[PDB]
């Protein structure tokens, strides 16, 4: 466990795409970004910091990727909102 | 111009990778992620609801992948915070 509040919680990912791959998540039962609600909006910007955060702590100052995946054309496998940080490498355009 | 408020501005991407690819900017001069700060929270929540209603209002309701780019290693081209939304496709893993 990088980080945790009484908000979200962040890990390591179970199958990393990049020499470091962390995952953001809400404790909250959001299953998807297409699913937020205005309610969400300050939840939704304390994610996106905790990020930007945890990839200074893990050493991305050379730069990283935050990627969201929604549905099936997404490639989102599990339905709870999670945000995938990505760096230690070069990342390639598309991204996906 | 597909969506515009006092805060942010949508807009399709000039070298699209997707059938749909726009970027969700905001107005205020944030540079990258990296480089948010907490006064930002409410803003980035906003761009991230922007962006899931501008995917509805596109037809992404098979899903779609939200993209931040952060410094040299994520490809990240212009030095103004921007959100890419991708779908229409199905986007692969890994992202880039």
């Amino acid at each position: 466990i990088l980080y945790e509040d009484q908000q979200c919680l962040v890990f390591r990912d179970v199958a990393p795409q990049a020499p470091v791959h962390f995952l953001v998540i809400p404790k909250k039962p959001i299953p998807r970004i297409s699913q937020a609600e205005e309610e969400d909006q300050q939840l939704l910007g304390h994610l996106l910091l905790v990020a930007k955060q945890t990839a200074k702590a893990e050493g991305l100052g050379d730069g990283y990727r935050l990627v969201i995946n929604d549905g099936k054309l997404g490639a989102q496998s599990v339905y709870h909102l999670h945000i995938h940080v990505l760096g230690g490498r070069q990342l390639q355009w598309p991204p996906g």
